[PDB]
């Protein structure tokens, strides 16, 4: 149920770097857990600077440095079902260490070295991607989603600027949004992307499922902004002309964000036996 991506090269070591929202607490050469060597910051977020460095432990290895959220019985489970992600479409977590300079302390994760799927829809005159390249992306991406499904756990943050194309693969990058099913407290979902129940009712595979629907939208069509955020709902036939040529396209669009729940989409393989589907149409056509 997955299609071929095109290749894309990676970004040589000398051109991963960013010129350095607040000074970085880390510069070039600092050593951090006595293991990685700091190269530098490839992007600012909530949780402050994103470092790259070279993990000296293993040969070659480039890996990523973000700051973690801040009962140790607890923590430590959690830290090791992320650890024990095996499966090659998710950023695989190495370590979680502390630094006197960075109180919150990082997660170590695999650095993927790639375009986001939002900076390839930037790179286009109309903002967004082909459809059957943009289908392509989120069937490749289905495994992945799948199998954290099937083990409890929920992504909670899909949109396109976590998702990574590298080589002809794509890879999810937030590990730090990940939750149980049914998880209490608050989820670190984004506005315009997030199903309106989690708020209320916590997260689950259904959620997660609306955020695969407005990711899908998102790489295809323009969406209406309202103060900074996507507007709900998908655009109309009556103002999309790839949705009026693509009606079946468009159906599933709104199953997979049904507002209710129970109308969307019941799991990853029923919505790629449509999206496959959906595919195929266009592609006869
Ligand atoms: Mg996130």
């Amino acid at each position: 149920g997955m299609v071929e991506l095109p290749f894309i090269t990676p970004k040589p070591e000398d051109e991963l770097l960013i010129d350095p929202v607040a000074a970085p607490q880390l510069v070039a050469g600092d050593i951090v857990a006595e293991q990685y060597e700091v190269l530098g910051v490839i992007a600012h977020g909530g949780m402050g600077w994103i470092y790259l460095a070279n993990d000296r432990n293993v040969s070659g290895r480039i890996v990523v440095l973000k700051g973690m959220m801040a009962d140790q019985g607890t923590a430590e489970a959690e830290r090791e079902f992320l650890a024990d992600i095996t499966h090659p479409g998710i950023v695989k977590a190495y370590n979680f260490i502390d630094d006197p300079r960075v109180p919150g302390g990082f997660i170590v994760m695999e650095y993927v070295n790639g375009p986001s799927l939002k900076d390839r829809c930037k790179a286009q005159p109309d903002g967004v991607l082909r459809v059957d390249l943009a289908i392509g992306y989120i069937l490749e991406l289905l495994p992945a989603m799948d199998y954290l499904h099937q083990r409890g756990v929920v992504y909670n943050d899909l949109k396109p600027e976590n998702v990574i194309a590298t080589e002809d693969q794509v890879k999810l990058i937030d590990l730090g949004a990940v939750t149980g099913i049914g998880a209490f407290g608050y989820i670190y979902g984004t506005k315009g992307f997030q199903a309106p129940e989690v708020a209320t009712h916590g997260p689950s595979i259904s959620s997660d499922i609306f955020t695969i629907g407005r990711t899908l939208a998102a790489l295809t069509m323009p969406l209406p902004v309202e103060d900074g955020v996507l507007a709900p709902g998908i655009p109309s036939p009556k103002n999309s002309p790839l949705l009026r040529r693509h009606l079946s396209f468009y159906r599933l669009l709104q199953r997979a964000t049904a507002d209710d729940p129970q109308h969307r989409f019941r799991n990853v393989s029923e919505l790629r036996t449509q999206l496959y589907g959906v595919l195929r149409e266009i592609l006869a056509v």
